[PDB]
């Protein structure tokens, strides 16, 4: 099939900022380039579009082209007759939204656009709904080819592929998912089909926070079951509230507001009475020790927290499924889709616009 | 001041169900009784109301009375002079709602009602909105004397006191907050003034999930700062999104649905590319090892997950703070507090 990868992968990032060969392994080029080369070796008609093709060293550029990858800077031409479009594009500056919007009217009928490690597919889908409508591209599907790893390293043995599970409205067809599974297995990668909104939580660099919080939830569950002897429903409420609170505080107030509003000293003091079996609570013990030295490891965040003050009120623990359900009864489903869209767009904007020098 | 503590504390739970003297320390009585004794030793006029006072052993009851605590079974009488009413009341059965509603018309002018770990103060305030209006008790304050520990153990060195921070309308006055700070400080306890909605996630037993997830968010931040060299916005975007999804999965589909939908095998495979400095990532390494043995540690949940099927759809990643403000604009603040109350009820009742 005809596949176009948008984004080569910053050669300088993967060698001078993060020493990928030493930290993870393999050899350059890494990123979308490595993905394209793999597809080309498997017999697919691959094109790779990046604005900085000319900056690629000849030695690297020859390897890619010798695989069968056509290199170009023209995103529009690259999209023509493409069945699969993989966005290995920047999170910053809305670049992933802009590129997807540019290529939208030129993709072949029933094409599928795929996000990777830099963007969640539903957020992209939210940004594109007006373009989709005006251009009549309701045939375009939306899913993912999330390497959940750096392509080109030995750890990349898989792709996370977004499905429609848990979605009120589908974003991808079975025919489109099958093409993504084919690209994965054709290149010896295992396909993990995941509900669309779980792809980025599982696959992104933030798997660090996803996994720690998941294992931490399980640890609390065991303490609740074995030591406290409390009810399952109370345990689940506490887990959901904790994680919703942290998410909402980071969303609205960032890490500085998270630290100031929860109050580390209060958390430390409170946690002492939930260290009930040190041997069975390795995460609790470590967390309590990390909190004790927090002023030494993140002094810049502590300083920002001292100077933080919440300018707007909020509720941090309101479960999103309840808010969505209540909203379904207050307004039409047509209106609700717009509200969910604007909420995903505002999430991206508020978080990326907050980062001010 | 005049303080009334509602609830002695389950003598049975703190010895037979949970061995507090061994696991934590101290000696009985634990709970509301220990709090009342501390206030009385600080010179306050303390009253403790409980329907099962006569079921308290004589040796323990004498210790409490000798400190100056007046024991009674009449909740209404105990409220008539109480400037501060602390609800050391049960977890289930709506007993806290029942007690708070019964004493509301009898509390002194400008009195403050305080919940502990068994009830979010915002949930109680929401429940009582109609009673506050019909009884004309808009002067009554609502806060917490949350011990975030078992009173009577050496770990109880503090109180979490709910404030109006993050609220759109006040639930307590500064004068009332000062009274609670004094009660804490008079008994040698540190007063932690937190936004009302954060007292539960910081003080309750869920502090385990709050602290670990918080620490894991900081660990990722340090990794992004020192190793990945990525921007703060991307780090925050991924934290908020990840914890939003996990939260929604637990709320709507339970722990069984979380395990089935998230895919532990995918998580383990993904996490391999983010263990970039084992010494700087103690939580990541520990979490990665715990994920490998999950089938052994929680087999009953694995069996529930294998039989789980999502019956209804929901957008697990819809950002809660954004939806909160959309709801506020449509139907106002009381409905949002009502949602917090509806959430609490589903899991603490029936
Ligand atoms: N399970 C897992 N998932 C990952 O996604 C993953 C991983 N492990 N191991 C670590 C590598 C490294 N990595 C980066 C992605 C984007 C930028 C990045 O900064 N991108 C900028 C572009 C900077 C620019 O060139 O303008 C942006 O999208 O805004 C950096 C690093 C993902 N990784
Ligand atoms: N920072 C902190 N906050 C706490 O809230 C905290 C703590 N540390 N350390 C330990 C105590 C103990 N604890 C219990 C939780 C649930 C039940 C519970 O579910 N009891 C049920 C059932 C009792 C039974 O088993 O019969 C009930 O009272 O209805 C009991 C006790 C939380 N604690």
């Amino acid at each position: 099939m005809r596949v176009t990868v948008y984004g080569f992968g910053s050669l300088n990032y993967y060698s001078n900022k993060l020493n990928v060969p030493e930290k993870l392994g393999g050899e350059p080029p890494y990123g979308g380039s490595a993905m394209a080369v793999e597809f080309a070796k498997a017999g697919h008609d691959v094109t790779l579009s990046d604005p900085n093709i000319d900056k690629v060293p000849d030695e690297i550029r020859k390897k890619v082209e010798d695989a069968g990858v056509k290199l170009t800077t023209d995103d529009i031409e690259a999209a023509k007759e493409a069945e699969v479009a993989i966005l290995f594009t920047p999170f910053r500056g809305g670049v992933t939204f802009k590129i997807a919007e540019t290529i939208l009217p030129y993709l072949v009928e029933n094409a599928v656009i795929c996000t990777t490690c830099t963007m969640s597919i539903l957020v992209l889908n939210s940004y594109l709904q007006n373009a989709i409508f005006l251009e009549g591209r309701e045939d375009i599907g939306f899913s993912t080819m999330h390497p959940a790893a750096i392509p080109g390293t030995p750890q990349h043995k898989h792709y996370l592929i977004a499905t429609n599970e848990l979605l009120r409205k589908p974003i991808v067809t079975e025919e489109q998912i099958e093409k993504l599974k084919k690209l994965a297995t054709d290149t010896g990668k295992e396909a993990y089909l995941l509900p669309a909104e779980l792809v980025s939580p599982v696959g992104d660099m933030g798997i660090v926070t996803t996994a720690i919080a998941f294992a931490g939830a399980i640890e609390y569950y065991k303490v609740s079951r074995d030591i406290l002897k409390t009810k399952r429903s109370m345990t689940e409420f506490q887990i959901a509230q904790s994680l919703q609170v942290i998410s909402s505080l980071v969303t609205k107030y960032g890490l500085e507001g998270l630290i100031k509003l929860l109050n580390v000293d209060a958390m430390k003091a409170s946690l002492q009475s939930m260290i009930l079996d040190k041997n069975e609570q390795p995460l609790t013990v470590t967390a309590s020790k990390l909190l004790e030295k927090i002023e030494e490891t993140i002094p810049e965040l502590i300083k920002e927290a001292e100077n933080f003050s919440p300018s707007e009120p909020t509720y941090t623990s309101a479960p999103s499924p309840m808010l969505v359900e209540h909203m379904e009864d207050l307004v039409g489903d047509d209106v609700l889709k717009g509200i969910l869209r604007e909420s995903w767009k505002k999430f991206y904007e508020n978080v990326s616009e907050r980062n001010k020098e």
